[PDB]
């Protein structure tokens, strides 16, 4: 009943990640269930009958929202990410057909014309490339596909950093306020100019609080992860000698993949019990927080063979860094494809690349890059 282990300071998160592997997978530490295992991190995604994503009250409250009534509640609490069947499936229906495999094959142009146009503007001496490139062009593409005009991309920034930081807080809205008011009073002011989906969203019965936080999810919650995946993309390739190598096989999709599996953006999830519920050996209560850590799962030895290395052509790469069952992440295709699309063109652009200074995004749930100065060579 109970009983701590913890990374310590001599050991590094994927240490601490490997020792758990071995000794303790399903752990209990006083407070939260932690998974480690590729095999009972997996289990726990698909069994959403079982290990609940309603951890906001979406439900509970739903009512007090389709009748109206709340009016101070933070809106990203009411996503579809946060609930479950049948009102996920009811959410998730009014947009899974948007970034289907024609819509982004049409996109693919707009895509690498904003990416060269990214990379026309790096100085080669010494630049930020996650300044320069990683996080613009998510915000630009959303920006295209959602048809939402954005006219200053760094209150954009600081809006997406405010909201993606603290969502699902429970809390009151003025919390904040100076540059939330303001994300608020752009979205409705741009409500009409809204694509297919936005306005699937704006003309449906969900309350307004949920069709606030419905286009909050597809405007913003994205553009971090992405921004994430580009920059941890350059680093592994860079720290592992790979793009000449990555150049020479064409291993964009196989080596952008290796990069979710190896560095995931996002590192861990969670999930609520409703019941008492095996998992492995052990027994979890009813109403217990499961964290699961994808980060870990990806690295499992049992599933992928030599694990700590970053191999750039590893085939099959069955990571869960976008997630696994009925939360799939609706975005995977569009992620990889602007980072596929990113780390392409850059290395068509530049042959010798130095590291010179990297700043964390400091958190441990979110895995990438404040600042990422590298020096270029031409030609
Ligand atoms: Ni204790």
């Amino acid at each position: 009943h109970h009983h701590h282990h913890e990374n310590l300071y001599f050991q590094s998160n994927y240490d601490w990640f490997s020792e758990m592997r071995k000794k303790d997978p399903v752990y209990y530490d006083g407070n939260i269930w932690q998974v480690f295992s590729y095999r009972y991190t997996k289990e726990v995604l698909n069994n959403f009958s079982k290990f609940s994503s309603d951890l906001t009250g979406y439900h509970e409250r739903l009512e007090d929202l389709r009748n109206g009534k709340i009016r101070f509640d933070i809106p990203t609490r009411y996503t579809m990410l946060t609930s479950d069947p049948p009102l996920h499936d009811e959410l998730r229906s009014m947009s899974a057909d948007i970034f289907s495999p024609q819509k982004l094959q049409t996109l693919e142009t707009f895509i690498r014309e904003t990416t060269r146009s990214l990379l026309d503007s790096i100085d080669p001496r010494e630049d930020d490339i996650v300044k320069k490139l990683a996080v613009p062009l998510p915000i630009i593409v959303i920006s295209k596909i959602l048809g939402l005009p954005i006219e200053d991309k760094e209150k954009f920034k600081e809006w997406s950093d405010l909201v993606a930081f603290r969502w699902g807080k429970p809390g009151e809205i003025f919390e904040l306020g100076k540059k939330y008011l303001e994300l608020i009073g752009y979205v409705k002011d741009h409500l009409n100019s809204g694509t297919e989906v936005v306005s699937r969203v704006v003309n449906s019965n969900l309350s307004d609080i949920e069709k606030l936080g419905y286009i909050i999810l597809l405007l913003i919650a994205g553009n971090e992860g992405t921004t994430n995946l580009i920059s941890n993309s350059v680093i592994d390739f860079t720290r592992f000698n790979l793009w000449q190598r990555i150049r020479e096989e064409n291993l964009y999709l196989k080596a952008i993949e290796e990069a979710l599996r190896y560095s995931p953006p996002l590192m861990r999830t969670v999930r609520k019990t409703k019941e008492r519920v095996k998992l492995g050996d052990q027994t979890i209560e009813e109403g217990e927080y499961v964290r699961v850590w994808i980060a870990s799962a990806n690295r499992d030895e049992e599933v992928f063979h030599d694990g700590e290395k970053f191999i750039p052509d590893r085939n099959p790469n069955p990571h869960l860094s976008f997630g696994s069952g009925i939360h799939l992440g609706l975005g995977a295709p569009l992620a990889r494809l602007e980072a596929r699309i990113a780390i392409e063109e850059f290395s068509k652009r530049f042959r010798h690349i130095e590291i010179l200074d990297t700043e964390k995004v400091p958190n441990e749930v979110l895995n990438g890059y404040k600042r990422l100065v590298v020096r270029l060579k031409s030609n």
